[PDB]
């Protein structure tokens, strides 16, 4: 029909990718799974409830924290309910459901009214008392009225969904071997010999190796040899991977699968193009080719095939001495970044019934499963079929992230992580969306359990599928390496969510596609801000507002607040060498009690995926935090990658770099003065109450973003990078932009403020050392989580192209091994190391 291709026109352009291309594919596994994730995708759209899709209740079943229930005096909270323009102010218990407020609301003076957030599409409805809505508690925190316009539900039928579209390898005792022809590249000019080296890896595990004779670096070198592995074929795992390398010292890289997603050896030709090595990753690892036909590295191969093809089956007393349960207990109580050696492995292995009965020794028993042999794989199997004990426990996340990253490989032991996390209600999926999303880069298959949990929870969940969209979407529009497959997964999600946020998108995505090509321009006619600047921007942003540019869009960091016209008065170019756009748009929202402007800032120049990932990291700190009751006052500010180099990034309100604090100079030229920081805080303070909540939101802050910071090491930042809030709230910002050293900015000017400059103690510095060492020590709690969201965030996120070494930094930070005393201490040398110490970074810096 057209009808169909209207819609996958519509489609390809959302996701910034075309799925219908066959061009840069040497089999199925795309258009398999195409047709694979229908089921998946139809099945958790029609067992949808219509009613809350559409007004997506955002709710938690963690406890209101204590901190937080102090700001409840007497077993109440106030709710104001607006109506056209009158407005009562309800009394409410923290358990009365949505239900029960709405009748004490009518019976206080037809059923079909809904509460919504006053100036969001936010919605306090269904079966949860009030205190568990996150509005709610955000309202808490913030120590701000709850206010509610009682009106009708979102009408369901605008989410509408339009109706869609052998011999066993066990008995080939033959060794496996690959024939390498040739390489082939159009222009040499790096400036040798070169051999390929060629490997049968499973999941980062290298099984096998052959390698070619050198031969002289010519544009064309032919060989043309077969490499005849150790390995036979009936013992190649399934997700095994052929690894071809071009060395002198690496220069290419390129994977096939040997096990394809029918099960089948992989046979024949292949001509490969291969990516380059540039001047330990996801990338390392794609069984995705180089698309640029005309630039890259080509590889040839043959394929031993038979006529006749090769499946793949799918799979159909004793008791310990007391020394040796102790050294197996000591080997499952180290952390994931320790070493296991050949010992340890086989002593994990042969007592595998008692390792199994400790969910913490998994990663560690199926990183000793010898993946390279038919039977052994035969056995874990087996053993993976005795679940009772890990079915039975308690979920750890961190635990299940584990089984879930570049050493596991194998579907089976990947499915039981995913397993466990099919029972993550929607607020935690949403702390572990963008970790998730991007352990999709060490799946092996395109189709996994994984990708369709994500697609599932996505289609479930309208904020869910938000950040599904841009998370996807950011992949797709910067990683050729995956770029296909996140294609493959975002076309599935968005063949499901409905015509309502297909609209949605369709206004985010053209909205930012019009601001891209007006800061463009802008970065061009500025040298490294003039006058005929802010001319041609105030002038490209009215010739568009008023164009062309829509009449509002969703906001995509925070999709509950729609953007509308600009407020071109209050748009600047930042004064910065990539001359990003300060923006600012009036609130599309009538209901909205505010005049208050959202503002945007986008930048061209910088990849945000790091910002997005650290960013993501410190809001899982809070939630850790959280759990032992402490508000640290982060302020994650919100940050989508929306494209190729691009995105957006939230203002904070009343906010200003320390910096600009400090140059209010001073003298330049040069350096610094203590008291300031303090005299603005002052300054800006009105009521001795409010200077003094300031002084104190400071204390919080400031020791948050030191624990933050040093645990990721990225503490060491100059004050540009730095702000503050008029309320006090510090926040480092700008983590792209990742002797003599300093592990946090703890500088004389936040000293003073807290009243121990020039250098002895102080109530508030007292209570600030105290605050570290509990927040410290209560991220420690969780030292396992914190090592794999690092060591994760690493791989799939920085380039660099990372060493085991850069990943081991956390485990030191974290002090691992020390106890409660020692680790107090360290984290209080630390801060003493500041102190010493001064002003001579941020000095420093100036000294360029
Ligand atoms: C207003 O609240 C903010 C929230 C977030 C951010 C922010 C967060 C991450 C990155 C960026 S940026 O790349 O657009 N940023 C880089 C650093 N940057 C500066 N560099 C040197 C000196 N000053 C600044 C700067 C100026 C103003 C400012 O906000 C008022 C923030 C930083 C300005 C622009 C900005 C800035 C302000």
């Amino acid at each position: 029909s057209e009808e169909s291709q209207a819609f996958q026109r519509q489609l390809t352009a959302l996701i910034g990718y075309d799925v219908t291309d066959v061009s840069n594919v040497h089999d199925d596994e795309l258009e398999f799974t195409r047709r694979g994730l229908v089921t998946p995708r139809m099945a958790e759209v029609a067992s949808r409830d219509p009613k809350l899709y559409a007004m997506h209740p955002w709710v938690t079943s963690k406890p209101l924290p204590e901190y937080l229930w102090k700001k409840i005096a007497n077993n109440c909270i106030f709710i104001v309910i607006h109506r056209s323009t009158t407005s009562q102010t309800i009394k409410v218990s923290p358990d009365d459901t949505p239900g029960a407020i709405l009748q004490s609301f009518f019976t206080k003076m037809e059923q079909d009214f809904v509460l919504r957030v006053c100036g969001r599409d936010e919605y306090l409805v269904g079966e949860t008392p009030i205190k568990n809505f996150q509005w709610v508690r955000h309202c808490l925190k913030n120590g701000e009225e709850i206010h509610v316009v009682l009106d009708t539900p979102p009408d369901p039928a605008l989410d509408e969904v339009r109706k869609e579209e052998t011999v066993s390898l066990w008995d080939c005792d033959r060794k496996f071997r690959v024939k390498i022809r040739g390489i082939d590249i159009p222009v040499l000019p790096r400036n040798l010999t070169v051999f390929v080296e060629a490997n049968i890896q499973h999941g980062q595990q290298v099984l096998c190796q052959r390698r070619t004779s050198p031969k002289p670096f010519t544009e064309e070198v032919l060989w043309n040899v077969w490499l005849e592995f150790s390995i036979k074929i009936k013992d190649l795992p399934k997700g095994a991977l052929l690894n071809l390398q071009i060395y002198c010292q690496l220069l290419y890289y390129v994977n096939l699968l040997l096990i394809d997603h029918r099960f089948l050896l992989r046979r024949g030709e292949y001509v490969l193009h291969m990516w380059q090595i540039s001047g330990f990753n996801a990338d390392k690892l794609t069984s995705a080719t180089n698309p640029d036909k005309e630039n890259s590295m080509s590889i040839s191969i043959l394929l031993d095939n038979y006529c006749h093809p090769i499946a793949l089956p799918k799979h159909q007393r004793a008791e310990m001495p007391n020394q040796l349960r102790k050294q197996l207990e000591a080997i499952i109580a180290t952390d994931p970044l320790n070493p296991l050696t050949a010992e340890d492995k086989e002593l994990l292995w042969h007592f595998r019934y008692e390792s199994l009965k400790h969910p913490k020794a998994y990663p560690k028993l199926f990183s000793s499963v010898k993946w390279g042999q038919q039977e052994i794989v035969a056995k874990t199997y087996q053993l993976l079929a005795r679940r009772e004990v890990w079915d039975q426990s308690a979920l750890d996340v961190g635990l299940t992230m584990q089984l879930l990253d570049c050493n596991f490989s194998d579907e089976n032991v990947r499915a039981i992580a995913v397993q466990k996390l099919e029972s993550l209600e929607d607020d935690d999926v949403l702390h572990y969306l963008l970790q998730l999303v991007q352990a999709v880069k060490f799946e092996p298959y395109h189709d996994s359990a994984l990708a369709r949990f994500l697609l599932k929870r996505g289609l479930r969940n309208k904020r869910i599928g938000h950040f599904l969209f841009w998370f996807l979407r950011s992949e797709i529009a910067q990683s050729r390496h995956y770029q296909q497959r996140f294609a493959v997964i975002l076309e599935a999600y968005l063949r499901g969510c409905g015509t309502a946020m297909l609209h949605d998108f369709t206004q985010q995505v053209q909205v930012i596609e019009m601001l891209q090509k007006v800061t463009l321009d802008i970065k061009s006619l500025s040298a490294e801000v003039s006058s005929q600047v802010i001319s041609q921007l105030k002038q490209k942003l009215e010739n568009l507002q008023n164009s062309q540019l829509p009449e509002s869009f969703r906001v995509p960091y925070d999709p509950g607040l729609k953007a509308g016209a600009l407020a071109i008065e209050k748009c600047k170019v930042m004064a910065s060498k990539k001359k990003p756009l300060w923006l600012e748009f009036k609130c599309a929202d009538p209901t909205a009690l505010s005049n208050e402007t959202i503002g945007i800032i986008f930048k061209h120049g910088d990849d945000l995926r790091q910002d997005m990932l650290i960013l993501q990291i410190l809001r899982i700190m809070e939630s850790i935090w959280e759990t032992e009751s402490l508000d640290l006052c982060l302020l994650p500010y919100g940050c989508i990658s929306t494209g190729d180099k691009i995105g957006m990034i939230e203002i904070v309100k009343d906010a200003t770099t320390i910096a600009k604090i400090q140059q209010s100079t001073v003298g330049n030229t040069g350096a610094f003065k203590d008291e300031v920081l303090n005299h603005w805080l002052k300054e800006k303070s009105p009521t001795e109450e409010k200077f003094q909540a300031a002084v104190e939101r400071f204390v919080y802050s400031c020791a948050g973003y030191c624990v933050a910071t040093f645990v990721l090491g990225i503490g060491d930042r100059h004050n540009d990078n730095i702000m503050i809030t008029e309320t006090g709230n510090l926040f480092h910002i700008d983590f792209g932009h990742i002797k003599e050293r300093v592990p946090f900015v703890l500088t004389p000017d936040f000293l003073f403020v807290m009243g121990t400059s020039g250098k002895k103690t102080s109530p508030h510095f007292q209570k600030f050392q105290d605050i570290c060492v509990k927040a410290y020590l209560a991220l420690r709690h969780h030292t396992n989580l914190l090592i794999i969201l690092f060591s994760m965030m690493l791989m799939t996120g920085m380039p660099e192209l990372t060493s085991k070494e850069d990943i081991e930094y956390i485990r030191d930070a974290l002090t691992v091994g020390k106890n409660e005393e020692d680790a107090k201490k360290y984290f209080l040398d630390q801060i003493e190391v500041c102190r010493d110490k001064g002003w001579t970074v941020q000095f420093n810096w100036f000294l360029h």
